[PDB]
């Protein structure tokens, strides 16, 4: 497991690839895929829906059951559930929905959950439906995470922008 290939090494522990996270997960068989979740684990568009659909909706049913007996998550919080056919585990992480005025500082809280895991396959938290700048999310990630994080960015134009921006700001 955890056979990541073709990543660009950004820091000693952060790696980035222009790849759909679902197909990376099928290729790599990671111990942990990260899901960019909301506090009720209602997997809408974005990564959550793609992950859910690849589990034939088993992730959404598992999430319903988790929520029924544990209640919703906190922004910046997380929960480990099954990774189903994609990974051993899925780490569901709630970044701030910046479009709704939730504290963007909670992005640091969200990425801090990655530190509980040796190696993760992850998307950029809050950078899509939740409206954070993807460059800011990559920055928080490289600043906050100390464990090995392999970031999947499916859109080639965004990936190119992220690498360029990371170079310039790394100085
Ligand atoms: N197949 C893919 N492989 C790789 N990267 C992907 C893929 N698809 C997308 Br899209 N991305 C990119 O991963 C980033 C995060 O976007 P996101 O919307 O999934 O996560 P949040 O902004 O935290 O919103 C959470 C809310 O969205 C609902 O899904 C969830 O239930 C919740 O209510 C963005 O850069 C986006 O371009």
């Amino acid at each position: 497991v955890n056979s990541f290939s073709g990543y660009l090494k950004l820091t000693d522990n952060v790696y980035i690839k222009n790849a759909d996270i679902v197909e990376e997960a099928k290729k790599v068989k990671p111990t942990v895929v990260v899901n960019a979740a909301n506090v009720y684990l209602k997997h809408g568009g974005g990564v959550a829906g793609a992950l859910n659909k690849a589990t034939n909706n088993a992730m959404q049913v598992e999430s319903d059951d988790y929520i029924a007996t544990n209640g919703p998550l906190k922004v910046g919080g997380s929960c480990v559930l099954s990774g189903h056919n994609l990974a051993k585990h899925c780490l569901h992480v709630v970044g701030p929905n910046v479009n709704k005025g939730e504290d963007i500082q909670l992005l640091k809280s969200a990425y801090e959950n990655f530190n509980q895991h040796e190696v993760l396959l992850a998307p950029l938290l809050s950078a899509g439906i939740f409206g954070a700048d993807p460059i800011h999310s990559l920055r928080v990630c490289v600043d906050t995470v100390r464990t090995n994080v392999y970031l999947a960015v499916f859109d080639k134009n965004l990936y190119d922008k992220l690498v360029s921006s990371f170079l310039e700001m790394k100085s």
